This record gives structure tokens, sequence and C-alpha cells, in this order.
């Protein structure tokens, strides 16, 4: 349970922002605002949901909001470091339909509490 540390605003290297709650269960839930240059669903909440267990987080999106649908979602797997300079260090998997088939897009975002 890294629930008091986990909760609060994070800020990635793209300049997108979550709030999240760290229950002592294990529940995650907040919301999302992505602002990576050039991507859809920017600047506006969308839901965030997901799980830790000590260390280790998951939390996903779905791009649909009363804003904006962007027909996709992204699930986030990582670790917390907690103390001095505290980190959420995460691989993400963005997935949608393609024209051809099934579509994944991968990438690392590093998450911060400094703004
Ligand atoms: O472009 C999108 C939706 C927005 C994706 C934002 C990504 S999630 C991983 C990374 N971290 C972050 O903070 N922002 C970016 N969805 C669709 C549009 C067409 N194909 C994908």
């Amino acid at each position: 349970s890294a629930e008091a540390g986990i909760t609060g605003t994070w800020y990635n290297q793209s300049g997108s922002t979550f709030t999240v709650t760290a229950g002592a269960d294990g529940n995650l839930t907040g919301q999302y605002e992505n602002r990576a240059q050039g991507t859809g669903c920017q600047n506006s909440p969308y839901t965030l949901t997901g799980r830790y267990n000590g260390t280790k987080l998951e939390w996903r999106v779905e791009w649909n909001n009363s804003t904006e649908n962007c027909h996709s979602r992204t699930e986030w797997r990582g670790q917390y470091q907690g103390g001095a300079e505290a980190r959420i260090n995460t691989q993400w998997n963005l997935t949608y339909e393609g024209g051809s088939g099934p579509a994944t897009e991968q990438g690392q975002d590093t998450f911060t509490k400094v703004k």
C-alpha cells in the first residue's frame, strides 16, 4: 500500500497531468488530461481507473468524454518510487481500430509531482 504518496497530481514529460486517489484497498480513481502535442482528446478531463499493489500500479483511460470521443484507450503499467523526487515510471499501450486491423502504439511516460 503506497496510498499516501501515489494520491496527488502528477505530470509526465509531454506536459500531461493526472490527479488520482489511491484507496487503502488498492482502487485508483481520478482524471487524466492529455497535452501531448499532435494527439487527440487534449485539454479536457478523461476518467482514470486502475489498481495498485504496493509500488506496482496500472491504470487505463478511455478517450471518450462529453467533449471529444477519439475511439481509443491507453493502459499504463509501472512502478512508484517514493521519497525525495518521487516518480511513477510507466510503459503504455494506446490501442484503437486501424484501417487493416487492431492497432497498438507503445511508449514510456515518466511522472513527477513537479508542475
Ligand atoms: O490520440 C489519441 C488519444 C490521446 C492519446 C494521448 C497519449 S496516451 C499515451 C501518451 N501519454 C500522454 O500523456 N499522452 C499520450 N487517440 C487516437 C487518435 C487516433 N489514434 C489514436
